[PDB]
């Protein structure tokens, strides 16, 4: 076919379509209107947005397509360097670091991070137990406090002490502002305007704040010789089985900045959406709370108890199906190739997988795609290959997936064990877009079940 394309803006082509606070949500509406594929042009560039399982299962063939770094990740590369997320597959440091790090991210490795994840989860539950009668919880704010502190603790045994603050640790402040600079740089008139030189000055300082802290922690760890249960230990001790080389100190720094920058926000938004869906769906909240109570029988949850929260696991997947918090990923064609038997591609052509649309493909999931039904995930095996990709694809898939889901299942499990929730404001979903998705303004009241930690 000749591909559908959304409205244009003279020489700017489709570009001003992404000049909005909600670009992915804009793209979903365009996908609904145009179908499983549309072209998108900007000055100097072109990509094609894929929304069907039919086409995306082809895009996910690693023999034909590789990971593309799109403009946002290209700018995040300014501070995360050749860390795993912002490396190209063909860069030596990508495969090196992937080989070294994969065993530290396995489901088995979650046993060793568990105690540290509990440490922060306990701080979350204690915070809520200590709220007064007419106070409420700011959900994405508390989730992001928890996930930042959890990754800091497991990543490099550093305590950001986010539950002790209204203004985050200076590293967090600089990171979130660096992520913001990378995102705002996408929408800029003439990016070289002298009104942005402050933004530039600020970005360079934020990079410095981040490298100085992480470089110093690596330095102190090497000097102390201490062996902890964190990823920094694993990285200073590890050797690539392939090259036989260890990561160098710079690369280790970039990995740590990556884990923090890439991991915190999608995990925090997953938890937020999942609590949003349960408060809007009381029969499913009861099924999840009933499991938490039947399963988490000890003052603090064990790793094996977390693995047993099946229904919580299914809630988390259904939240990821509706609102995958890292909503898109980009590929390039390794060679000329014909997509779907219909769309000829040239070597280097880019594709964008629009994950929220994939997950609403009625031919896969049925007609009820907007409904929240954890039971869709009751059996792992019934879901067709490439139909559910909130963690992307293949060897460039999320190395943090077992970590995110262990973290999310543990904390959602404890939250449902410890409190009844009330959607006291009848909150209207408002999805804010940064690098990730979250429900902005989502607030609840919790009433303690008065169960000891
Ligand atoms: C629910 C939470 C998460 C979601 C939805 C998510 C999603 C994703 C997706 C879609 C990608 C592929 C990006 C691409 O193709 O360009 C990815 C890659 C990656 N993720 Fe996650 N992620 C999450 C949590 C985490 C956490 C907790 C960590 C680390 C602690 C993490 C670390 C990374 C890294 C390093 C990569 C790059 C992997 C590579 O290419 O070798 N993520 N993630
Ligand atoms: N681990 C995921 C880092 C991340 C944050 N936001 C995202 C948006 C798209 C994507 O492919 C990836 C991301
Ligand atoms: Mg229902």
């Amino acid at each position: 076919k000749e591909m559908p394309q959304p409205k244009t803006f003279g020489e700017l082509k489709n570009l001003p379509l992404l000049n909005t606070d909600k670009p992915v949500q804009a793209l979903m509406k365009i996908a609904d209107e145009l179908g499983e594929i549309f072209k998108f042009e900007a000055p100097g560039r072109v990509t094609r947005y894929l929304s069907s399982q039919r086409l995306i299962k082809e895009a996910c063939d690693e023999s034909r397509f590789d990971k593309n770094l799109s403009q946002a990740p290209k700018f995040v590369r300014d501070f995360a360097g050749d860390g795993l997320f912002t490396s190209w597959t063909h860069e030596k440091n990508w495969k090196k670091a992937h080989n070294i790090l994969l065993p530290s991210f396995s489901q088995q490795a979650m046993k060793g991070y568990h105690a540290m994840m509990v440490d922060i989860a306990v701080q979350l539950v204690q915070k809520w137990e200590r709220l007064n009668a007419d106070e409420h919880i700011e959900v994405p704010e508390d989730m992001t406090r928890l996930t930042l502190d959890t990754i800091g603790l497991c990543g490099f045994n550093y305590r950001f002490n986010s539950f002790y603050r209204d203004q985050p640790h200076p590293f967090i402040t600089s990171m979130v502002r660096a992520l913001d600079e990378a995102m705002n740089k996408l929408r800029r008139a003439n990016p070289d305007d002298p009104a942005y030189d402050e933004n530039k000055r600020q970005f360079q300082e934020d990079i410095k704040v981040m490298n100085d802290l992480v470089d110093k922690i690596i330095a102190d760890r090497k000097a102390s010789g201490e062996q902890s249960d964190d990823l920094l230990t694993h990285m200073l001790n590890g050797k690539d089985p392939e090259t036989g080389e260890p990561l160098d100190d710079e690369n280790i720094r970039y990995q740590i900045i990556t884990f923090l920058a890439a991991g915190h926000e999608a995990t925090s938004g997953l938890l937020s959406f999942a609590l949003y869906f349960l408060v809007k769906n009381p029969h499913e909240l009861q099924k999840a709370a009933e499991e938490a109570a039947r399963v988490l029988v000890d003052p603090v949850p064990s790793y094996k108890q977390v693995k047993q929260l099946k229904y919580v696991g299914m809630v988390l997947n259904e939240a990821l199906r509706l609102w995958p918090t890292a909503p898109a990923f980009s590929l390039y064609a390794k060679e000329d190739t014909v997509l779907g038997g219909e769309y000829p591609l040239e070597k280097g052509d880019e594709l964008m997988v629009l994950i929220p649309q994939l997950h609403r493909d009625k031919t896969i999931w049925g007609d009820d795609v907007e409904e929240f039904r954890p039971e869709r995930f009751e059996n792992p095996s019934a879901i067709p290959q490439h139909a559910f990709k909130p963690f992307g694809n293949g060897q460039r898939a999320c190395i943090g997936q077992q970590f995110a889901l262990h973290e999310a299942t543990l904390v959602l499990g404890m939250m449902l064990k410890h409190f009844d929730f009330e959607d006291h404001t009848n909150y209207e979903l408002d999805i804010k877009e940064t690098l990730t998705l979250k429900p902005e303004g989502f607030v609840v009241k919790a009433k303690s079940k008065k169960i000891p930690l």
